[PDB]
């Protein structure tokens, strides 16, 4: 019925607003999975125009409108769950840009200190990255306290590198912390499931997994599995280009032997 | 080297120890991926016998021995596509292995549970966090601990209506077992999520779900091992959503309340 309201309330809109209004009507199902940056790009308008339209429909902004749009459209298990994750792995392996991956490998190799940022289900992905970095002997820290991450990002200096782990690239405190590093000329690598988002303007490099999240599918295993695959490839490529990291894999494995039963 | 020492220094070993020395000398590649509980079973000897072999050989115990073993063995196309392919094979292997009778029972325990405690360290922290996250999406109270002191203290006072998940590929991590063991001993259900059928943890588990690809001393954290542990988490919560469609209201409401935390 929010569609019914859009058509009905479309009467008073200017040309640019009606372009976006028309776009959303004809692409309702796909817009669930688009960021504000996507919708502005796809309509050839601006983010300011999208927001202005969402406000005219009664909403606080784009995220709020998209949430309503998702609820509006929504109105064997082991094998389906597994197949959906196999598909996303495959799709992600096709999408991976090898040249940006190779630059990212060199950035990590050169980094003295790696900070990672991510909340909600992205906290799982950022944790796996920091663990895998620690396995090869890098200093890495994962923050879900976005206040502490903003404060670290704000004093960041040559030698540091940041990963912003966010499927949507639209999470306010994650973007804020990442942007502080970016504005200081610190490399920021984003791990996302969407090509264009607010975070992309604040990233020096991006890896993109398959299956963008919508309002009702955050944390979906199909979206998270591709993001974890980005982490896996990155650290295995580091291991391949710099075999000396294998000494660290070995030593970190040895020192937790005394922690076994 | 450890393998040469096993060979030559085994003259002085007893028959019982010889059986274990012989099994290892013949199966050494696979022994990397076995728990003390497997080596004992596969040789039909006690875990005490296996330990005695290990210490006779100058190691602290089975895990120390198994680590030297993997290092001793160690001296004998595109990276994206191979890393993705392993994870594919692991997912499909885990899917075929899933015991659907256990899974249905585990779903019902979760449904009944008023409080869910989750325990895991190192790379298993990632799996336990995903579980607690997916629980919180359906409106369950779930806490993930990697502080194993805190996890021990909570488990030790655990009471009717609680349920624990012990996340460990090996089921052999000392402080994780200890905390799971405390709940188990107070008759509170414990569900283990591992990548091995037999382990110290299995004898302290009400139920178990087993992912493919057992970890070895030099492959802890491998994405092909973790990807199947995460698939178990997904299938668990998706079954719940299928049996108890009312959980979809929490999925929606948990999605709604984080909208004001987006940039737009
Ligand atoms: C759509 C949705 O449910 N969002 C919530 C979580 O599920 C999600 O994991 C997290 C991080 O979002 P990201 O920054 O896009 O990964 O954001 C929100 O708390
Ligand atoms: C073999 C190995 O390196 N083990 C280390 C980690 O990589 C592993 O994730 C953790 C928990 O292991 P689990 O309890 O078997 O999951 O134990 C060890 O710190």
């Amino acid at each position: 019925n929010l569609l019914v309201r859009l058509r009905s309330n479309m009467e008073p809109f200017s040309k640019k607003l009606r372009v976006v209004a028309d776009y959303i009507l004809e692409n309702a199902h796909d817009v669930q999975f688009q960021t504000i940056t996507d919708l502005a790009r796809n309509t050839q308008t601006s983010e300011a125009t999208v927001v202005r339209l969402c406000r005219d429909m009664g909403y606080k902004g784009y995220s709020d409108f998209r949430m309503a749009l998702a609820v509006d459209l929504s109105q064997d298990i082991c094998d389906v769950s597994a197949q959906s994750a196999v598909d996303s792995l495959q799709d992600t392996a096709k999408l991976i840009d090898r040249k940006s991956l190779a630059r990212i490998v060199e950035r990590v190799h050169q980094a003295e200190f790696i900070g990672c940022i991510g909340v909600g289900a992205s906290s799982i992905v950022g944790r796996y990255l920091a663990y895998r970095l620690i396995r090869i002997g890098k200093k890495a820290i994962m923050f879900e306290d976005t206040h502490l991450a903003a404060m670290s990002a704000s004093r960041s200096s040559q030698g540091d590198l940041w990963f912003a782990v966010s499927s949507s690239g639209s999470t306010k405190e994650v973007i804020h912390a990442a942007g502080l590093a970016y504005k200081r000329d610190i490399p920021v690598v984003s791990l996302t499931n969407i090509n264009h988002s607010p975070l992309s303007s604040l990233s020096t490099e991006m890896l993109v997994a398959a299956r963008p999240e919508g309002p009702l599918t955050g944390g979906a295993f199909a979206s998270k599995v591709g993001a974890l695959l980005l982490v896996d490839v990155l650290v295995n490529s580091l291991l391949e280009s710099y075999p000396e990291y294998k000494d660290s894999v070995q030593e970190t494995a040895e020192v937790v032997i005394p922690l076994m039963a």
